């Protein structure tokens, strides 16, 4: 196919040289991220079962999840939950296949629980949380589905939407991403079971100076007094330092739980390891983009990838693809300092035929856009030709969407 | 004396970028219905707290789920089969000292009043269920006053961030003003078949623009396909008029591109919103505070809708950044483009940000030196008056989506 | 057909001669009665629309409705509701017919609202209540349904259950019944708009002495202070007095809102006219029997008639039928002092073929069971043959089920 | 210490000499019984923990439980649950005690799920059920509670409440009760794990002939084809015949799962062993009275005992009390053929001082009422003196309420 790809130079200062860079990440126990990961765990568990029974992922979109805050009162040595966290699953999934029922609600509720067990280790999943499903019923005749799939080997776009992604990551980006990932590793979680999964990380660079703030819920059953807690914070400090030192020679101030105040009793302790116990809410699409970050020095799509199907929904598929394409361009094409990729769907045309795939590149010093633009074009075109590979990448947990 | 830093922005302006992408979700789109309900509830609660106690009490209603119903649209008039379900959450104050405040009554009325105006053909009594899980809260009023008196200007406890720009490009204005006119009272009186679920996408490449409009058509206003086709024409003509007032670039306009007549497929609905079957919605998934979704620009992830207008730093800074950029673009001769970013200083009042970066591309022939001073000044005046935002919000004088 | 009717004498003292008789009625704004009423409104609205669309009532049972109490703060001149009443509709109904979707939830929610407007006049239906439906889905194919109607003209029984009814009503029962229906008549609500619909009426007769206690919610917006509130109770009192005098010669004490304690500022005032605003809950089947009363001197079925379908559910149909058989016997057969009727279904046989229809009679003095048994028998047999007349009686609002 | 207890002769034919008798029981895994059981489980759990923490039972009522049928696809060898059972807990309880907090929802959720794990053994509580809580809030001052308690050690009635019990049980009553109870016993479940807990038993006696019908959900993972199924029904038949033969010499037909139609492939087959799995619904107070039975030949209260406050809810206390008193008089006083006990509260007064406690005795042949009066009066007066023992019986699981 001749595809609508456009490669242009982007004239601005590269982000490493911009004076003020702000990067955020919401970790895996943060209420918005809990919603994202449930939304996605439901889509994937549904998708796997549809493939198991019928060979093919049937239509669904479970990109709507509300995390409604409970009430709890932590205390050194072990506080308690008073009102449970209430989670609602919605979106839509095929449940009537010909005349038979597919167990959408059973699958969805089990995936949600299974995902939470691993996202918030200290949450009692039977007594601190209620999870209900209001996932909409769709219907399909299976012969119609296969016929439509024979007619269009690359699925048709259902919506007019764009995805966006860029590469490579900056030092501040890499520090932020890796700091939350390290702190929420299974590995680290076995060394310090006081560290809850609700970790927000913020990285603010002014010039060559970086402030890295970590806000991390401590679990009160694992810390019997302010001193145990203070030792926990220090271990978070030392964690972060070795990530910071692996990533920059810039001088860096690290802060943990800045709101604390020993005098007035104030410490960031929680019964469960998420602030969703205390009345903070979450919902899908309010947090990390598909590269795992929130990055106002860069660009983004407002489409929420989590929970959307990986077969036809470009709000997931073109966010993923834009990141993959930007990444291969930054890595494979000498001369690229930065690259931003933006893809807009053409409703009723195949998802590999977008209205545009806009690639915008800042050359390294010395390089002309003219030598960059052919190899950038080819990478983008080849990924577009192979767009249906994102289905399996999703089924096999090979890419993240938040 | 504030950390405002006005410097030049050394970049090709957006108009000279080759590809520009801009989207707006109109008022009856399910994500915007969610955003709108959220902010409606916030504003309702706010006017009632002030009326009763002289002060806005803490709330945040930035959590609204729109779960799609079922419907069978039909030329001549269809029916709703299962009602739309909408959940209100977040939290607010219902105990003030020894008195009680009817949080849930205010929210249900504000939500249902907001939908009545947002989706004109939705039957509120029968096509919708609104459920509240708005969380509880308790306040001692005197203590609240004594914090307000201690700090007239609220203290940050955070590094929160806001970003805004001006002026709008051609393509931005076309997209914004196309949806607004299609959902205007004037237009609805002439063509009441045009529903409020209108999503508009603008793509520019060089000097060619493609504008696509997906507008839910109301099935009781359209007796058959020729009636429907005439409505699409009138959308097309209305957009063409707005396009021509904004640009000389050749522009193609496409309306309801998913339509497939020979298969019987038309964008008709019973109520005028896809929430009735085809779509779910939720808060902070659509338009930013300037009403647009703009991947060529820098955007914040903050969901402004429903956030506390008195102390939510992110809401207030996102609004402020937009107001400051606008005024600079409008007031200062020689501004081609301006971005404002504002970053709070934890502990310090919100009118003393860590930094307020104003970055300007001069129009040709102008130098940054003749722009610096008046820009600094405009930015300082607004920061000084940061508590003004709270009363713009109450008075319905600024939008958050 | 030959049916399993057994008529026998009941040897005991008639209720009018028993020493201690207790009767109770929950009026229409009482939370348990709001549940029954809503259950039955939903079933009737569904039934009416199945008939309109298809000729025939399709299967449903909406005999599950929870009224979950709100919170409110009444005060003279007008209080406020803080948390709304929350009402869940449950049960099941056919929603797919020939792959086509019938608007179960639209009909149910509207019927609930419509019933509540009427049942609690001062309740704000959009801001003081939330109504949600979890009514379960069923499916049918219409040819299948007509072929089965064809084949079984009297529908088959799906359960093994009994109904129970009796006649005639004692003085005490008539007073209790008529006292609540008068105080909740439209006529009287025009005359005294302060009187809420949550009226509980109890009649306790000891020998030839009756204590009639009324508990009636007063609506706080039509009563400006305690003296307006005392006038209203005196109007209630005087109403009851006329009903009492119309029905008995026994001396009778009448008490209205006995928990009132003016000295401590306690008065039964409400914002809406139902106690469901203040946290009293209701559910279906917890109150009045089909004859409108709770009568421990008599006998009853534990089946809840309200919301159950009137085509095949004997848990409704045998409670209605028993009342009707018992009433016609007591009225038409001279010499019947009392008659009690109990009917037990035979699962998978026609509803007019019960396992037993037991009739128990107390003769008037001088009359022998021997001359009562044949006409009692015939009345029962006739009504069993005419059992399907209960459908139209329900559709046309000719009988009450609470 | 002088109470208004009145012993008199009941001049009536005893129930064994009536021609028709009808007795039903809903067993443990039936949806109405699930609801009653969960209600009372949550109350007792709440109570034990209030006692633990504060040395007294704080106010609650959890007599409101809605069991909304799921979807299932039963099959010989092992079927599938398609959509979870949804259970709504309502009522109210105290979560604020002075400046402290009490975890009402965590105790209720755990007690409910624990109750179910016992009640329906093949139900998977993590995947086949959702338990939602709308239990209402409440606040107390603990010295306020103790002062009230110290002042009125026997709690004061606030209205006229009523309870009725009778004894002894008839042959048919004991057959119905013991049949369900043996079929749901540990012992029998061990030997025949194919027998689910959803068992409803109906006994009909006409004269000296009894028909006993047992409807028992059979679990499909335990039964590979219809001959294994039939063998299970045979085992049910035979365990019932044993119960029957030890209780009566009257000839008795036993019927098991009468709805079955092998020619058409219809068997009472389930995945979990309760009909709640497939759209059949349940709620509180729609089933057995506190003696475990539904007895239309008898006088019954409409009170829903399950989940009511065991310190101050008087209808609950008086229906328990009634039954225990009638029982003791039956068992201890030579000459009692049949005995009814009714207790009516005295509005102003402590509940051990009722308006009346009516004890009505049919003497066995040859015995005179006046040899029965005194021992009956003593037993009744002794229990009314010991009204607080019921509280402790409830908390120690030594009485049932359905």
């Amino acid at each position: 196919k001749v595809r609508n790809i456009v490669v242009e130079e982007l004239v601005r200062t590269p982000v490493e040289m911009q004076k003020v860079e702000l990067v955020e990440r919401k970790g895996i126990g943060h209420p918005d991220s809990i919603a994202d990961g449930i939304a996605e765990a439901v889509s994937r568990a549904l998708s796997r079962e549809y493939v198991k029974r019928y060979g093919i992922i049937l239509h669904h979109n479970t990109d709507q999840v509300e995390v409604v805050g409970g009430r709890a009162y932590p205390q050194f040595g072990g506080g308690e939950v008073i009102k449970p966290i209430y989670i609602l699953l919605s979106g839509r999934a095929v449940e009537m296949v010909d005349r038979e029922f597919f167990p959408v609600h059973e699958i969805a509720l089990k995936a949600a629980k299974d995902y939470l067990r691993k996202a918030v280790r200290h949450l009692d999943l039977e007594h601190h949380v209620i999870i209900d499903s209001r996932i909409g019923q769709g219907s399909v005749d299976l012969v119609g589905v296969f016929n439509k799939a024979k007619k269009n080997p690359i699925p048709l776009a259902n919506d007019t939407s764009f995805g966006v992604g860029y590469a490579p990551l900056s030092e501040t980006e890499k520090i932020v991403l890796e700091t939350e990932k390290y702190l929420n590793s299974d590995e680290f979680k076995k060394k310090y079971p006081a560290v809850g999964e609700d970790i927000k990380v913020m990285g603010l660079r002014k010039g060559d100076e970086i402030d890295l703030t970590i806000a991390a819920a401590i679990v009160d059953s694992e810390v019997d007094n302010p001193d145990d807690y203070m030792a926990v914070k220090e271990a978070i400090y030392e964690a972060a330092k070795g990530i910071v030192e692996s990533h920059t020679e810039r001088p860096t101030n690290i802060y943990v739980n800045t709101a604390d105040d020993p005098k007035e009793g104030i410490y960031y302790i929680t019964v469960t390891g998420t602030s969703a116990e205390a009345g903070d809410d979450g919902s899908v699409g309010r947090g990390n983009r598909v590269n795992g970050l929130i990055t106002p020095n860069r660009h983004m799509s407002m489409e929420a990838a989590a929970g959307k199907n990986p077969v036809s929904h470009v709000g997931k598929i073109y966010n993923i693809l834009s990141m993959l394409i930007a990444n291969d361009i930054a890595e494979q094409v000498e001369g690229v300092e930065e690259v931003y990729v933006r893809i807009l769907s053409q409703i009723g045309k195949p998802i590999d035929e977008p209205l545009v795939a806009s690639v915008q590149i800042i050359p390294k010093k010395g390089y002309s856009i003219d030598v960059l633009q052919k190899p950038a074009y080819e990478i983008a075109d080849e990924w577009l030709a192979n767009i249906t590979k994102i289905q399996k990448m999703i089924l096999e947990d090979k890419v993240n969407v938040f």
